[PDB]
């Protein structure tokens, strides 16, 4: 389904280390980032999304309109400039972050009662599963 509204609680986190290493996040930060407990909160109204990802490590927020390119300066992560665009491929929400890293972005989808998020950078994929709270 395309409705990703909800408050979403992480139940698994695979290869988050590999993903952050592929973004060149420094080692000491990676040890402390990485939380198996993480809340994703999504407000979706037509093409407008407001998302907030929360954890005892960091709180972060990003708002976007599907189909409207937006510049990002990822000062909270690897400190790069990317051009981001979020679009639907069927019921999979696809973000590509164009810039230095290849294959950078993410895909997000609802399957059954759960939210699946696949974060990509270079050759690395991080898979996260959330249950609806």
């Amino acid at each position: 389904t395309r409705d990703q509204n909800g408050t979403w609680e992480m139940e698994s986190n695979e290869n988050f280390e590999g993903y952050m290493k592929a973004l060149d996040i420094d080692f000491a930060t990676r040890k402390i980032a990485v939380r198996l407990t993480q809340t994703l909160v999504i407000d979706q109204d037509g093409d407008n999304f407001k998302t907030k990802t929360t954890s005892t490590f960091r709180n972060w927020d990003v708002d976007f309109t599907v189909g409207v390119e937006f510049d990002e300066y990822t000062k909270s992560l690897d400190n790069r400039h990317v051009k981001a665009l979020v679009t639907w491929e069927g019921d999979v929400l696809v973000c590509v972050q164009k810039g230095e890293k290849e294959n950078r972005g993410w895909k997000k989808w609802i399957e059954g009662d759960k939210l699946y998020l696949e974060l990509t950078c270079g050759d690395q994929v991080c898979r996260q599963v959330f249950k609806k709270k």
